[PDB]
């Protein structure tokens, strides 16, 4: 098990997020939803050109994955999944741009939930969840376990539980003021509100 702290800002972010009063906190999964939008596209563009990239799954669709046992609601895409580059580097190389442009628009009267317009929205999970688990799994790449609690670290180890295939699961820890996001006709009223239209199928489990 790897620990690498947040860049300075991203820590700042996730601070921000963690603090501010912001009651519509709902938006959270509207901007995971975008963001395995956004992998499925990519391993669909990329198979155009070389099918064999479907040889670990043709199936490309989002399932919402609530536990009450466990307190998670688990979000899994079969998109093109991270490398260990993408979790230690690359991703949060990115995210430094539009987390300094996301800190300026809010000081000059942008709210939370504008997140997702400064391709940060991933950071949005700390508005529900104590601790974020991510496994993802790229093509010829290993599979990894990405996590943090916040407070300025994360970790990056191979995992070893069941393999996947391709694509990413986000596990969702939820706070336990925020077990509402486990509940069936809640995440489908969000589902409908924010995220009616994306381009793959989403299926809501049930317990
Ligand atoms: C908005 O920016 C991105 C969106 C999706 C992804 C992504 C993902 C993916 C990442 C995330 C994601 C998960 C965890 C963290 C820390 C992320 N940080 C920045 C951006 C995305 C992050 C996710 O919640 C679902 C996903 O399907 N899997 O392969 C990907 N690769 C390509 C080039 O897009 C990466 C960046």
């Amino acid at each position: 098990v790897e620990t690498f702290a947040f860049q300075a800002e991203i820590a700042q972010l996730m601070s921000l997020i963690i603090n501010t009063f912001y009651s519509n906190k709902e938006i959270f999964l509207r901007e995971l939803i975008s963001n395995s939008s956004d992998a499925l596209d990519k391993i669909r563009y990329e198979s155009l050109t070389d099918p064999s990239k479907l040889d670990s799954g043709k199936e490309l669709h989002i399932n919402l994955i609530p536990n009450k046992q466990d307190r998670t609601l688990t979000i899994v895409d079969t998109g093109i999944g991270m490398t260990k580059a993408d979790l230690i580097n690359n991703l949060g190389t990115i995210a430094k741009s539009g987390t300094k442009a996301f800190m300026e628009a809010l000081q000059a009267g942008a709210d939370i939930s504008m997140i997702g317009q400064f391709g940060v929205g991933f950071y949005s999970a700390y508005l529900v969840a104590e601790k974020v688990t991510v496994i993802t799994k790229h093509n010829d790449d290993e599979q990894y376990a990405w996590e943090s609690s916040a407070g300025g670290s994360f970790t990056v180890r191979t995992d070893t539980g069941e393999p996947m295939g391709r694509g990413t699961k986000v596990i969702l820890h939820l706070k336990e003021d925020q077990t509402e996001y486990l509940e069936e006709r809640r995440i489908k009223e969000i589902v409908k509100k924010h995220s009616q239209f994306i381009g793959y199928p989403i299926t809501l489990f049930v317990e």
